[PDB]
């Protein structure tokens, strides 16, 4: 029904206004990444291992916000065949904070792995077309580790280490970022995840803001990415917690 | 118009979902109260001068989210009177981090000082009976500069300092928390002040997340907040940055 896309889109309105417009992101990105460059600084790696930084991509060094607009204004919710017309459009932005940080590791003894779920095989090209364009250095092929078989990432890190590196900071927009140990879960044990691990956000785990989608969004509801859009919408709604506007 | 009511109060529904529900906001928070803690620690006062530390309160250190759920339920857009009734109700939640961050502070030669916009005169009495309840120590009376007749907070910025305090760092979710130079402007002239302050962030001035409110809500279009619902609206989504679904 396009009733029920047009409410789903238009749930993602005002998350959607606080990333493109707001002082207040741009000012989480920038805090992110003055930490990640402290933490970078200090990080002290195993002898005879190189220093590495994994980094996302998506909402974490490259900004896509357009493609939500798109869904917005078309009432159209996520499909993975216009997200891969997106990435070839090669009109990807930068977060901000992320092309200096990612230079400055690249320059002071360290590289930054982009180990991201944008597709091997048909979104490569207009990646790292973005990506030269916006400014960031070090995007030769072998720096990316894109999706292939598997969304899960940790496989991704473990192949970097076997290259003789050492992982001193992952950055990301989404818990999965960080490792498997919550990926497809929902929301109450990627809430645990993250107390269990509280002193290592803005040292070894660096936190980028996401108001429009990612593993929170499949979390809200067991299934939710295989429910129909009014499922979706229900799912949403139901775990809103309201006051119930008595004393 | 009701269906206008409920049409912008759906617009909060994702944005509010990733605050209530997502690990990936809890872990934003943590980060922001890790950062603020090396950036006290390291912070050095004039001569003579007792240590400060400026906390907005809503949405930075007291969650408030019921509220934001009791009006999507309802289809109510924001009203001070039904604020007032929401802060009466002593059903504030702490934002993760906050209660140790301020307690470490007040414990380790510094003080918090709560500079925030709920009422002085009518607010007050659930702030402090929340604040206690969840675990905040200093909260007598003296450490709060609760809203009189300004919302623009500098002024209380300043009778902090003539108390003999130097601030050593402000935690808000609303630029307008560290000060006037772009209270009531719209997005463009606050992303600038971000930039011309991009080092300070992580670091003097602490950002919290808040996908749902503040001065980038007014700051989509000029007398934003003197609009009808209708025109609320439409400014949000004349703010909206889309790709035009071509290459
Ligand atoms: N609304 C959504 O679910 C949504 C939006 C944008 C991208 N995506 C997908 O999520 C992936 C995230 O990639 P990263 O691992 O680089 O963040 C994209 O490549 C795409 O496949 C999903
Ligand atoms: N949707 C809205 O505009 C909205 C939501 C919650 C609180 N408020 C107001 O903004 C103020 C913010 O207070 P702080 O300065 O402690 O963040 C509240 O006390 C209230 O007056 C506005
Ligand atoms: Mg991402
Ligand atoms: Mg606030």
């Amino acid at each position: 029904e396009e009733h029920a896309n047009m409410q789903l889109q238009q749930q993602a309105v005002l998350g959607l206004n606080w990333m493109q417009d707001s002082g207040e992101y741009k000012a989480l990105a920038y805090q992110a990444y003055n930490a990640a460059k402290v933490a970078f600084d200090h990080a002290k790696v195993a002898k005879g291992k190189k220093k590495a930084v994994v980094a996302d991509l998506n909402e974490t060094m490259l900004d896509n916000s357009p493609y939500a607009g798109w869904q917005v204004q078309n009432n159209k919710p996520f499909d993975g065949k216009d997200w891969t017309r997106w990435v070839d459009a090669r009109q990807s932005r930068a977060v901000p904070g992320a092309v200096e940080f990612n230079n400055y590791v690249n320059s002071h003894n360290g590289k930054v792995f982009y180990v991201t779920n944008r597709k091997d095989s048909t979104e490569k090209s207009g990646t790292i077309d973005d990506m030269k364009r916006l400014g960031f250095n070090g995007v030769e092929e072998s720096a990316f580790y894109l999706k292939k078989d598997k969304s899960a990432k940790a496989a991704r890190f473990a192949e970097i280490e076997k290259q003789g590196y050492e992982i001193v900071l992952y950055v990301g927009d989404n818990l999965d970022d960080f490792g498997n140990t919550v990926y497809g879960k929902l929301n109450a044990d990627r809430r645990a995840f993250v107390d269990q691990n509280q002193g290592k956000f803005g040292k070894t785990f660096i936190m980028l803001p996401n108001a429009n989608y990612g593993g929170w969004e499949g979390g809200l509801a067991e299934g939710y990415f295989k429910k129909d859009t009014q499922g979706q919408i229900k799912a949403r709604l139901d775990a809103v917690q309201a006051w119930d506007g008595k004393l």
